[PDB]
DNA sequence: GTTGGCCCTGGGCCATC
């Protein structure tokens, strides 16, 4: 049974940032793609080998923002994301501030509840980092009433259900690895927030109903997510 | 990941930017 009822909204989420967790990173870009449960329930499965990449539902809400970090990106981070602190400031990007939190709140309020965030390795990166970024602000966390799941665990379950191999053979569950296994194509616009969100949506549309059920079964409160680091 | 949070039977696995 379900610990928090049926999720009515799935918000696929990705961030770009200044580096990996040990660097105490800051968000440089974020993308939200909100899809209603019904749009997933009515997603048509293809049984092709490989199946074609599914198209996103007609009805979606999308938000994509570039964000000026308080610290510089690592050379690696810059090279893969195509972003830098200097260039973001040049183009007048504002920081992760109260106005952004208010922006996120209004966007989230337009989505039916309960709502569940979906992010690849979200449990170990995206969710803790958002918790940290939002905790810095006086604006109450816009995500405090929302739930969240990690799509890695989701896809491990779904792929292992599909017949072998592996059959106990280990494989990568990186975003790109999954996408390529499922669709035999390289993902496009890699390590851009919107690009990776669309990639995430695609692998989540591989088995729409099975994913929805898994999400409903494993959704936990975002309020329970430990911040990546502290002030 | 160059880390570090997991799972395992002092180490191996492996993903986010
Ligand atoms: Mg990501
Ligand atoms: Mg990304």
């Amino acid at each position: 049974t379900l610990p928090h009822g049926h999720m009515q909204t799935l918000i696929f989420l990705d961030l770009e940032a200044t580096g990996l967790p040990s660097s105490r990173p800051e968000v440089t870009e974020l993308c939200l793609l909100a899809v209603h449960r019904r749009a997933l329930e009515n997603t048509s499965i293809s049984q092709g080998h490989p199946p074609p990449v599914p198209r996103p539902p007609r009805v979606v809400d999308k938000l994509s923002l570039c964000i000026a970090p308080g610290k510089a990106c690592s050379p690696g981070a810059s090279e893969i994301t195509g972003l830098s602190k200097a260039e973001l400031e040049v183009q007048g990007r504002q920081r992760f501030d109260d106005n952004l939190a208010i922006l996120l709140r209004a966007f989230l309020q337009r989505q039916p509840q309960p709502c569940c965030l979906v992010a690849h390795n979200g449990d170990r990166y995206d969710f803790p980092l958002l918790q940290t970024e939002l905790a810095r602000l006086s604006t109450p966390s816009p995500l405090d009433g929302t739930f969240c799941v990690d799509s890695i665990a989701a896809l491990k379950a779904l792929e292992q259900a599909s017949s072998p191999s592996g059959n106990g053979s280990r494989k990568s569950y990186s975003l790109g690895s999954i996408y390529t296994r499922l669709y035999w194509q390289a993902p496009t616009d890699s390590h851009t927030a919107e690009g990776d969100v669309l990639t995430l949506l695609s692998i989540c549309q591989w088995k729409p109903q099975a994913l929805l059920q898994w999400v409903d079964e494993h959704a936990r409160p975002f309020s329970t997510v430990k911040p990546m680091y502290g002030t």
